């Protein structure tokens, strides 16, 4: 029998996240995210959270932030490895093309229990010059790197836009960062397990999980909702645009739906009162939201009774929008990595340092039989030679 | 709550490209055994044709194919420059890595497509040519090279690698070698590719995450831990008491010996073996290497033999690829794998996403603690 999709396959056990699909809860290290968010949490102190298993003193938070802002200082040829490519590419892709780099360039890495932890913590800072480079690239910018701040989310925004970010717009970078952290097992820390199973280093396991998070079925959530709202241009279109493509089955309504969220995301719940908030004072992005939340009714309406809610990705596109972030590139996406970079790093030292085992799995062989080897030569036979071979005259 | 660990007893899915007898010895493509299509002087482009397309070429069919693969050997700047502004030092199947990872960011056009999947693979291998040669020249501090078209995709590789014309000899050798690393099994590099392309990622990304898995020692350098392994037995009347001092003794791990699969002489060894010796033969410190090898070769199956434990592909390989002129350093040797290989993956893609997809996504169990409270920073410790 094929395990398809490892659809119920355990591959790991972990202390990071547990999810309550039926309540709706999303836990870090027992800790609510509802929780977390609501007492006003630095995303510095759940990255040490996902790294140590517990949140940091005072002291051990201003050590920790000293770490990841080594990673502010990338090589230059690693961001070429981002500039040199086409304008066009994906911003995931041209994440994944200067971790390569990085990956390759990093010759002295080891797993070892003693400095796994600084490395993945200042490889966190390097995804915030990577991602800042990668937006800069895209926008046909200079290149720039993060500098140190009060904050990550304020050090990444300034140096992403060049500009001073307002306080609003550092604390929801700060909050979605802190959101999209970890979620189960999906197909991007899947990826980078495999490649960690071989003691290939945390560059190579990162540069896996984001190779998985290009496709479309993982990457690309938040600005297909997004895509999905301008499609329907104006407020009063909703439910026409959505009696004629969502309810007769032309196309899927994006954003909602989850394979273990029967109700609404805790996440979700977060974004659509901060995507209220701040794009009430963009008249553009406003009308994102009410397109938005007019279809949301629609949605719950029709498909609430069947466990099908608003996901993370319904709102979040129009939180980065509000921010300053562009629908084209797949900008988001590249957002959505730098968050889940530390989810990534923590599940790859779990996996390595306490359960290490070298991933093989099978395949069912369903193919021909045993037949001899035909040289290429006798491959096409003459018609007219073999129909002559064993003919005798017949009239 | 069990873990199937190392996913070792999972079926992730169906294939028709590639089986195993572990009891003969005996490996198969599309049904045919490499030792019949190794005597019978196949084209390693005829075995790519065999594994993208599901049976052998047709004299029409393998020449439109050969056009299509040598295609791929025109890469962009940015590809080449995605190797060589790494440094020198750096991981030869890291320096594949890092250059299909920039073609993947270019090849913003890329579509599943039963119609199209199979030129864009053809494409990719002579793509994967032109990699290799230029991650082989870089770290020799060579200047970049491309292949060149000719009837033969193994002598176009050799030629652009070194610079000078290959012999019928070091050609062969070498269409054997990637013919005999095509395909085998479902290992962490297929593995990792599987789950890049169920999300339908590209065929780019697919093969760069494969790349990410090979650059382990666990799956990587297989090969040339053989070869580190002669080097320090160092002289052949060494060999008894080395395999004492190392082996009897449990010290060390006899390299390149005992498979997963195989109770029996790797198929792939035994291939390897003939032609490691016949051009190993002509280069006295190689052949050294070889007279090493066949030496300890012995005491490792009257030792082991027993248990089912006999020489696999990675014991000869090196040596293979030292008479050819490949180093042993920067792990060149599991490059040259990941160059092979290329075709396998691909075809392991195509295979999945075309006929059986499934988004990959397993699960974790939850062993941490419990639910608590949160407390805001001033009043921790």
């Amino acid at each position: 029998e094929i395990s398809k999709g490892l659809e119920d396959v355990n591959i790991k056990w972990t202390r990071l996240t547990t999810i309550d699909g039926n309540k709706g809860i999303l836990r870090y290290g027992g800790y609510s995210v509802e929780d977390i968010i609501a007492s006003g949490a630095q995303d510095e102190e759940i990255q040490y959270l996902f790294l140590y298993g517990n949140l940091p003193t005072e002291q051990e938070l201003r050590k920790y932030k000293e770490t990841v802002q080594k990673g502010y200082k990338i090589p230059d040829f690693v961001i070429n490895a981002i500039r040199q490519l086409p304008r066009e590419s994906d911003a995931v892709a041209m994440q994944m093309a200067a971790v390569a780099a990085m990956a390759a360039s990093e010759t002295k890495f080891k797993w070892n229990k003693d400095t796994d932890r600084d490395v993945a913590a200042e490889m966190i800072g390097r995804m915030s010059a990577i991602t800042v480079n990668v937006y800069r690239h895209i926008m046909n910018m200079p290149a720039e790197l993060p500098k140190p701040s009060d904050s990550y989310a304020e050090s990444f925004l300034n140096a992403a836009f060049g500009r001073k970010a307002t306080k609003e717009e550092i604390d929801a970078m700060n909050t979605a960062l802190i959101l999209y952290t970890d979620h189960e097992v999906p197909a991007s820390t899947t990826a980078g397990l495999v490649a960690v199973s071989t003691l290939s280093d945390m560059y190579s396991g990162i540069t896996a999980a984001l190779a998985a998070l290009k496709g479309p079925l993982h990457g690309g959530a938040a600005e297909a909702a997004i895509a999905q709202f301008d499609e329907i241009k104006d407020p009063a279109m909703v439910e026409k645009w959505f009696n004629d493509n969502i309810i007769n089955g032309k196309k899927r309504l994006m954003g909602f739906g989850h394979r273990v969220y029967k109700t609404y995301d805790p996440r979700a719940k977060i974004f659509k009162g901060i995507a209220e908030k701040l794009s009430s004072k963009k008249p553009e992005v406003h009308k994102v939201y009410e397109i938005a939340t007019k279809l949301e009714d629609f949605g719950i309406k029709a498909f609430g009774s069947k466990g099908i809610y608003p996901n993370t990705d319904y709102f979040s596109g129009i939180v980065y929008m509000s921010i300053g972030f562009p629908l084209r590139n797949n900008i988001y996406t590249a957002l959505f990595a730098l968050s889940r970079v530390t989810g990534w790093q923590a599940h790859f030292i779990e996996y390595v340092e306490e359960q290490q085992r070298l991933i093989r799995p099978r395949a069912v062989y369903v193919g021909p039989a045993e037949r001899k080897y035909v040289p290429i030569a006798e491959r096409k036979v003459d018609k007219l030679a073999a129909a002559l071979e064993h003919h005798h005259h017949h009239h």
